[PDB]
């Protein structure tokens, strides 16, 4: 799975580890092995959220399965959690996209995982 | 909504007001308040359109609804539009992609909307 | 067409013509005319993959078409290559999403592809 944040938040505000805790806490939430969690973080983005500049976040998780109604509303506590803690950005100023990719249409390591 | 913007423009070029113009006209464009729009622009990208570096544009559109065949042609029309006025970006050097959710793939303050 | 690639290698150990090798290989591979196809490459990415910040890459290919079980596993071993050869980053480090777009749903140059 891929998780990406962009925020306006600075990069000296991202807490050491907090790739880390990102890959470990997704490894867990989705049940996947985390070998096979990336994760992207873009801070000091140029981003206003209903027309407000105060911290605020972008956020999509792609996965192979794993995605739905129950478990996204799951991931979005998770998420927002840790955005709000992390990053202090208040969980009404993110979204999270949520992708239930096909195998066929993830490329890696030169081929897909279909 | 969430509508982001890539560019080779730089920054310096990118005009005092433009995340508040795209807010308001995106809200206006969608019908929504303008506290639902997020608007993020990236300025200084290493990008190509055509192998011409160029002024260009890569953008996407992601909203619960309001995305058709009709609809997306007004939304490029207006977003063309700005760009072109405002960091003089020719259409023809703009992807915008579009993309229509279901609810129960967008998260935010801790849940999704499902 | 769309190619993106971010990465977490620095912006100097990205060569000289790689956008231009990047647009002539995928029109090649796609079929479709150079003039519409476009790169973005975004270098000094804060980003994991697997938990670790070796060099890696999270890459996604939008096409009208000409994207599918067989033509993804093209697809991934030609940028897989490239990123490899010319960023230096391993193949089982890279991610790359594929995405079929709807003509209706690709904005450009004041309309769409509909
Ligand atoms: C086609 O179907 C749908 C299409 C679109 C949507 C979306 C799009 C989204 O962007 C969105 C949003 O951003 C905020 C939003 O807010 C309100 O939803 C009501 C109920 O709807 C209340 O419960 C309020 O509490 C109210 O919630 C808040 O108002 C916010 C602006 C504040 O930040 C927050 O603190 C609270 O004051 C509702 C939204 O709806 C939902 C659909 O089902
Ligand atoms: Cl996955
Ligand atoms: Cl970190
Ligand atoms: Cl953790
Ligand atoms: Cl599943
Ligand atoms: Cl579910
Ligand atoms: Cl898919
Ligand atoms: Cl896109
Ligand atoms: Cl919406
Ligand atoms: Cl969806
Ligand atoms: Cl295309
Ligand atoms: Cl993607
Ligand atoms: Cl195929
Ligand atoms: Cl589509």
């Amino acid at each position: 799975p891929m998780f990406i944040v962009n925020t306006n938040v600075p990069r000296a505000s991202v807490p050491d580890g907090f790739l880390s805790e990102l890959t470990q806490q997704l490894a867990q939430a989705t049940g996947k092995p985390p070998q096979y969690i990336a994760v992207h973080v873009v801070p000091d983005q140029l981003m206003a959220f209903g027309g407000s500049s105060e911290p605020c976040a972008l956020c999509s998780l792609h996965s192979i399965g794993k995605i739905g109604g129950a478990q996204n509303r799951s991931y979005s506590k998770l998420l927002c959690g840790l955005l709000a803690e992390r990053l202090r950005i208040s969980p009404d100023r993110v979204y999270i996209n949520y992708y239930d990719m096909n195998a066929a249409n993830v490329g890696w390591n030169n081929s897909t995982f279909a």
